[PDB]
């Protein structure tokens, strides 16, 4: 088959020489390709969990031959319960090859033809087609392999069993299933997008060009609720959102929010619309929301702290040093892991309080002077297609963009605190990275005026290029803030969405009432003065609990890393 002309990512070449880098970035690879081609693991919370098990696999297979001193592994060898019992080396002591088996295994397993019968129902919808260009990376990728993988050895062997094991135990087939799910309407309740209410899907995907069918999807509406958590020690809430059961009296909050939706979110000329190009380079930068020859939101997290590692690394030497190598092991599983679990809990969260878009919420509000039913958003950017595709949408409270910033990001301040600075795990950092570029605004990409093509490179294709951005950040906190409020910018996430109004912008006399600049525009508050403080309550339990996805991800991270990277007990699993 053809292979698809993939476009040249923005990173030092360098990075890849490190077996650890190498393999994340085939597994980034595979994400990006299978949300071009419509393979398995698409959309944000199971691509998470599919670099989160890669991470694992790798993270055992290396720590099991270069055994570590102030953690251990995740399973160990002496578990009774065979599920979480980790294969013994048993004199394999090459770590390249183990971690080359352990990567190849897990992500052959994953991306894969289901010949074991799992092809019928949960993966009968992919063609053929898809599954052979991702096979063409796997392919190529044990060429590029930075020392060559020896298929033959026995720490290649080790790495594979390994993978098997983390396979069999945390994979979750059906996860992204709908069946059984339909929207129950009325006021704040998520129903089909009114931009995209239905899609036409052909009847068989081996014939594109051939019959489609009407299709409405709802990206995984079980999922958060039924499948294994990873390194998670509990359940994790979040306080009703503003006009939902105990906080259905917060109607100033939820007002001021409509009216922050429409002037930060709405389309570039709306007369209504106040944000600036600024805010709108902001939102764009973020966004990774499954298009061509990008992939999902964890791809792009993983792309910052793949510099972040390097930048901060305690040795020079990439290609061989066991240092970088351990460092790089159980940064990755952390920050994946976390990851991972961020995706569970705000898609166990989106889905149980149902809560609506602000396109929905704007244009079905009913009140004269209050919404407006032709409201148009800024809207996840549809990159490297000539039109706006009919995205699987889901619930917004609360965002998943900030729960997994919240995670990863808090999981690298946690991790480097006293090594590159200090600071109170609560309060700002001193991580500051320079030249990173999004793929969203890297002077290559673009808005295509025509169907994408798959045989040519995305530069032959004629379109609008998306400007060229190189940003700097201060710190993780900036990163985590930022990655929140860029969603309030596209238009697809309320306020309290990220995290709680109160705790972002700044104040005026008048209660859940904001602050608005000469032009109408919302101020945000300082990043250096950010603190997730403010939380609410829950109909269904006594206390207070985080508002937003920011909080819910720096307290998943928080809670997994205090733990040192433990499995979930098989006590409190779904
Ligand atoms: O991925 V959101 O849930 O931020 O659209």
């Amino acid at each position: 088959v053809t292979p698809i002309p993939l476009p040249k990512i923005d990173e030092p070449e360098e990075y890849n020489t490190n077996y650890i880098l190498f393999w994340n970035h085939v597994g980034l690879e595979l994400n990006r390709v299978t949300h071009t081609v419509g393979g398995p693991l698409t959309g944000p919370p199971l691509s998470a969990r599919a670099l989160g098990m890669l991470h694992l696999a790798i993270h055992d297979a290396y720590f099991s031959i270069c055994p570590p001193t102030d953690f251990t592994t995740f399973l160990s060898p002496d578990t009774e319960n065979a599920a979480y019992r980790l294969p013994s080396p048993n004199g394999a002591n090459d770590a390249r090859q183990a971690v080359a088996g352990a990567a190849l295994k897990m992500l052959s397993s994953l991306y894969m033809k289901p010949v074991e019968q799992p092809n019928p129902n949960p993966g009968a919808n992919i063609s053929d087609n898809a599954y052979a260009q991702l096979g063409l990376v796997l392919d190529r990728s044990v060429l590029e392999a930075p020392g060559g993988v020896d298929r033959e050895s026995a720490s290649f062997m080790f790495g594979e069993d390994v993978a098997d094991v983390f396979f069999a135990l945390l994979n979750d087939p059906r996860g992204a299933s709908q069946e059984g799910y339909h929207p129950t309407p009325g006021r704040y309740k998520f129903d089909d997008e009114p931009t995209h209410p239905v899609v036409l899907i052909p009847v068989d995907p081996n014939n594109p060009n051939g019959p489609k069918m009407p299709f409405r999807q709802y990206h995984a509406p079980f999922y958060g609720k039924t499948t294994k958590r990873f390194a998670t020690q509990s359940e994790h809430f979040l306080a009703d959102p503003p006009g939902l059961r105990s906080n259905a009296d917060e109607t100033a909050e939820y007002d001021d929010a409509v009216r922050v939706a429409i002037a930060m979110g709405g389309a570039q000329a709306l007369n209504s619309t106040k944000r600036s190009p600024w805010q709108t380079a902001q939102g764009l930068y973020w966004a990774y929301d499954g298009s061509n020859l990008i992939g999902t939101p964890p791809r792009f997290y993983n792309q910052i702290v793949r510099r972040i590692a390097v930048t901060y690394k305690k040795e020079e030497d990439l290609a061989n040093s066991e240092v970088n190598n351990a460092d790089f092991a159980r940064l990755f599983a952390l920050v994946d892991v976390a990851c991972t679990d961020a995706g569970i809990f705000s898609w166990k969260e989106k889905w149980e309080f149902e809560f609506w878009r602000p396109l929905s919420g704007v244009r079905d509000d009913g009140r004269p002077d209050h919404g407006d039913p032709f409201w148009l958003t800024l809207g996840a950017p549809a990159t490297n297609t000539n039109d706006i595709p009919f995205k699987p949408p889901f619930p917004a409270y609360p965002s998943g963009h900030a729960t997994f910033g919240g995670a990863v990001f808090q999981m690298v301040r946690r991790y480097y605190n006293g090594r590159v600075g200090t600071w109170k795990d609560d309060e700002p950092d001193n991580i500051a990275i320079d030249m990173m570029i999004s793929e969203e605004l890297n002077g290559v990409n673009r808005d295509l005026r025509q169907p994408y093509d798959p045989t040519a490179p995305i530069e032959d294709q004629p379109g609008i290029v998306r400007t060229r951005i190189v940003r700097h950040f201060d710190s993780a906190w900036e990163l985590m803030f930022e990655n929140a409020i860029s969603r309030i910018f596209l238009g697809v996430h309320w306020r309290f969405d990220a995290a709680a109004a109160r705790d972002i912008l700044i104040p005026t006399t008048t209660k859940d009432v904001y602050a608005v600049d000469n032009n109408g525009a919302t101020v945000f508050q300082n990043v250096e003065d950010i603190r997730y403080t403010t939380r609410g309550t829950r109909e269904d339990e006594e206390g207070l609990f985080p508002i937003g996805g920011v909080p819910l991800g720096i307290e998943i991270a928080d809670e997994i890393f205090n733990n040192g990277l433990k499995p979930t007990p098989p006590e409190i699993q779904p």
